[PDB]
């Protein structure tokens, strides 16, 4: 009960800011994420036996892949710790607790291929989910790792909390499909626009949340330009493999994915920053106005992409 995770000064000090990198060193990633839930949640929300097992079986069903692998998953966990944290009193007990378990399950058991390639792979998964095939995965994943023998770190809620929880984390989840993306924040734009937005109606808030999850997911473009950089290089690591598996299946990948049109990635990146990454966090910004730094970081790094394009770097 009286046992809290304490990190070296240095680490105490920025895990509180957005822009947080969690560092290279791999076994101090689940006493990060044990510290996030006791600050965000309380040292009361879960069973610390309980909690340290489902960790670890979430860390053992995450694979070696170069970007949506473990590393991936407690960065994501970060950056929800960090809007939750500068928006204290808008979310209830139940959603702090679910939506950090949710950041960190979000990518559960990725092989490092995209919805598409799984539908034109044909693979078993995409005949059993035809829509956000991987997020389903996902979820069912998730579902297992909580019903193995002592690593329900849910079994103290009621029956109904217990539902409630489950059902936020399914939608947080699926949210992650930026196939939805688009149309969520379509949606949020207008009824902030024309002030019919109530975060008391429950529909509502799933939408918000599911901003958030889009939010924290691309987290990667809201840190400083050497993590932002570095990070990109293990993104387009998977993208130019799954270029490489369409080739295989005899189909021209996107430029973007094609390993052989490596110089049109800057200009993909801009695309990607002004189509999704810019307007995804102006919307959250409107939405949970102490979330701007991310905004603001997110402009920063699409300018440090227009100099690469600029031949500046
Ligand atoms: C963090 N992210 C994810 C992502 C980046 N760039 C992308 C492009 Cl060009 C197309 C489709 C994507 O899902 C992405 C990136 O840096
Ligand atoms: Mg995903
Ligand atoms: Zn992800």
């Amino acid at each position: 009960g009286l046992m809290q995770f304490t990190l070296p000064v240095r680490l105490c000090k920025e895990i509180e800011l957005f822009h947080f990198d969690i560092g290279p060193f791999e076994n101090m990633w689940p006493g990060i994420f044990v510290y996030m839930v006791h600050r965000s949640c309380g040292t009361s929300c879960f069973e610390l036996e309980k909690l340290c097992r489902f960790i670890m079986s979430v860390k053992k069903n995450y694979r070696r892949v170069p970007y949506h692998n473990w590393k991936h998953a407690v960065t994501v966990a970060h950056c929800m710790y960090a809007i939750l944290q500068n928006n204290h009193t808008l979310f209830t007990d139940l959603e702090r607790k679910g939506l950090l378990i949710a950041c960190l399950c979000h990518d559960l058991d990725h092989r490092g291929f995209s919805n598409s390639y799984l539908q034109k792979f044909d693979h078993p998964l995409a005949a059993l989910y035809s829509t956000s095939t991987m997020e389903q995965h996902h979820f069912s994943q998730t579902v297992s790792i909580l019903q193995l023998e002592g690593h329900n770190i849910f079994s103290t809620l009621s029956s109904s909390e217990y539902e409630q929880v489950l059902e936020i984390i399914r939608k947080a989840i699926i949210a992650t499909d930026l196939a939805l993306y688009f149309g969520n924040r379509k949606q949020l734009e207008e009824m902030y626009q024309t002030g019919s937005l109530n975060l008391n109606n429950q529909s509502h808030r799933d939408r918000v949340i599911g901003l958030m999850m889009t939010a924290c997911d691309l987290c990667s473009v809201t840190k400083l330009w050497p993590v932002t950089k570095l990070t990109a290089n293990d993104i387009y690591a998977e993208f130019w493999a799954e270029g490489d598996e369409m080739k295989k299946l005899g189909i021209q990948p996107i430029p973007m994915m094609d390993r052989d049109k490596k110089d049109e990635v800057p200009q993909g990146q801009l695309g990607f920053y002004n189509a999704v990454a810019i307007p995804c966090y102006t919307t959250l910004t409107q939405i949970l106005p102490p979330t701007e730094p991310l905004l603001k970081a997110c402009r920063d790094n699409l300018s440090q992409w227009e100099k690469v394009i600029r031949g500046e770097e």
